[PDB]
């Protein structure tokens, strides 16, 4: 039991989709910040907590099978939900919580310390901590811009470098210090926008699925992975204006490295993608969901690659990527995105380990 | 027992907010077509079946939650999902419907007839029949023009009388042969654009909620009804082309009468709204929600209206309906838009009743 030498905290990561558990181990420097922090267990479940009834049979048997198997126990616990949540009235939220707490206030391997919901700036905060203390560019000063985004579920984070600014609202500027030195960031996340959420206001667009591919409405689908990303911009820009709000930004705060992590990284490590180096660039990806999924003939397709339930989404998604990151963001087609391994288990607790406070 | 004497069908909407449960009997005329069709028992369960976890504990509790008390059981049962279960891929859809076909199987009395997903189109030629049956406007021909709406948590729908035109997709027409008369319809359902899944493209946008009202993203509501109303309808038209879709059509063939089912008889019969003769119109509806929710302080409000779960939402709910029916259908903002009282349990199941044909 590494956690009799070492500090350790559980955190679970309660998104739109699913539930991540994870141990983490961990030392302390001389502020009695954390370094070396260690993934001792992981266990993830579905669906998203937010999405299941919210009754005590029904929370008793989620959390029961998400926490139940872990090697060590008597740790304390952080539940930190996220755009699944979000998507309720605080009073829905109430039933979960309550349940929650109850279930933890009734056994005795776990020390529940916080469970509620953070805000999409808080968890982009986390977002950039995570990747960065990857990175390990936390502990000295950088002389390069990293920007982070994490494609979720329900919500989409992005988080970068700006020096604090009068103009801006207060809930999207962070002032984070940590490991001595003082970083400014810009947070932003966007409710709706991310894959689940999007997803629903383009079921019936035949330029979103493969040939064939058979829509809700009873249409059959006729992808072009352009044409599908012009609709998905739309919602990006017409209904949210992600590019009035992040372009001008990004404009004055230029971004010299990006890190995606979410949704993003399962699809472009997919055996229907082929991308080297774990990067990628929107040029390549909508060239690839174009030519490797919109344009193809769905049955024909389907019977190719049966194991991944993905699959019927991937003209819709590559397209999607592309209408975020480079209608929505600014980015350039041809610029770089790094993506994070999925076998990593890299989400935004590590953040939570590095920094307790919330907004 | 009315059905020793009377033809005897349960119906089931499984909605996306909940299922509803009917026994309808009925008699027949001289061609075997129903007349006399009367509710002989109502269940309503949330929340929407398509939501659940699809498992086979918790789709008993379900099934037998909205089944088990009903007073005549050895009757046929037809259960058809809309658009929450529309909004999954036909491979999860079979998991729901594997476990329901066999939750069936473990009982001898109930006769499962169909249980499946209707498509929007069939839907909304149940909403046009429910209605119309309910106003006795079927077994005649009519001089004027009824078209109707149901305003859904999923999709929404809109039917009215549309000689056949060539060139509009087949699907989205109907010819309807009903007690001897020929009806040709135009029929369309626009999946995401349902109150549940469009409000969570809006949930941070000050404009659609009272003042003060505590934004998921930490920021204030600051409520302004045409504000939130021009946010909706860039979703209804730059992203969905509501507008270009149906006004053509609704100008070369008017509709006379409007009928409304679903979410907007319960907002336009609450205590915060007010409206005679089961109608309103989309000025009144928009004013309303702008004078008694946008622009007041949200913990003042809520404290005056306690026991409205929908409260919060009103201010969206309003400016919505009005980008739907006003800025995409194009109806006159002065237009008297009839709703169906609520207390009457009207949905599209009595049109299953009369018509057991699909698309
Ligand atoms: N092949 C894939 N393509 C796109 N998104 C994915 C894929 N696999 C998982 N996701 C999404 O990735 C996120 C993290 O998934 P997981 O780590 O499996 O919970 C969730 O929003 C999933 O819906
Ligand atoms: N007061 C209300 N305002 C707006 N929508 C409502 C209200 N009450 C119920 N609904 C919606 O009306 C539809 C039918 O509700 P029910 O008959 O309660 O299943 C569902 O989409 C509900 O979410
Ligand atoms: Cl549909
Ligand atoms: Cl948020
Ligand atoms: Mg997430
Ligand atoms: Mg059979
Ligand atoms: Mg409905």
């Amino acid at each position: 039991n590494p956690c009799e030498k070492h500090s350790c905290i559980a955190v679970i990561d309660a998104g739109s989709t699913g539930s991540r558990l994870h141990i983490y181990s961990y030392d302390t420097d001389d502020t009695n910040t954390p370094i070396h922090i260690e993934e001792i267990w992981n266990k993830k479940i579905k669906p998203g907590f937010a999405s299941i009834q919210p009754n005590s049979v029904t929370i008793d048997a989620y959390l029961t099978m998400l926490l139940a198997d872990a090697p060590i126990h008597n740790i304390p616990v952080y539940f930190y939900a996220t755009a699944g949540m979000r998507l309720l009235p605080q009073s829905q939220q109430k039933k979960y919580y309550d349940e929650l707490d109850y279930w933890f206030r009734q056994q005795s391997q776990w020390q529940l310390v916080e469970a509620k919901t953070i805000t999409g700036n808080d968890e982009a905060l986390f977002d950039w901590l995570a990747v960065n203390y990857k990175l390990d560019t936390l502990k000295s000063v950088q002389n390069k811009s990293v920007g982070v985004m994490d494609m979720g579920g329900a919500s989409v984070q992005i988080v970068f470098p700006m020096p604090k600014n009068a103009e801006i609202s207060k809930h999207n500027q962070v002032e984070l210090n940590i490991y001595g030195q003082n970083i400014n960031l810009y947070v932003h996340s966007f409710l709706g926008l991310g894959q689940t959420e999007m997803s629903h206001q383009f079921l019936n667009s035949p330029s979103c699925f493969a040939n064939d591919y058979p829509l809700p409405d009873g249409e059959s689908g006729q992808g072009n992975a352009p044409s599908c990303k012009e609709e998905v911009t739309s919602l990006m820009n017409s209904v949210h204006k992600v590019n009035q709000q992040i372009q001008p930004l990004l404009a004055l705060n230029p971004v010299n490295e990006w890190y995606s992590i979410g949704g993003i990284s399962n699809l472009a490590s997919s055996q229907l993608f082929h991308f080297e180096n774990s990067e990628l660039t929107n040029q390549s990806l909508l060239q690839q969901g174009d030519n490797q999924i919109c344009h193809q003939q769905w049955d024909i397709l389907n019977g190719q690659y049966p194991d991944d339930e993905y699959l019927y989404q991937y003209c819709l998604l590559s397209s999607y990527y592309y209408a975020l990151m480079v209608d929505g963001y600014g980015i350039n087609p041809n610029q770089t995105i790094h993506y994070i391994p999925p076998e990593q288990n890299l989400d935004w607790t590590i953040g939570v380990v590095l920094h307790r406070a919330l907004e």
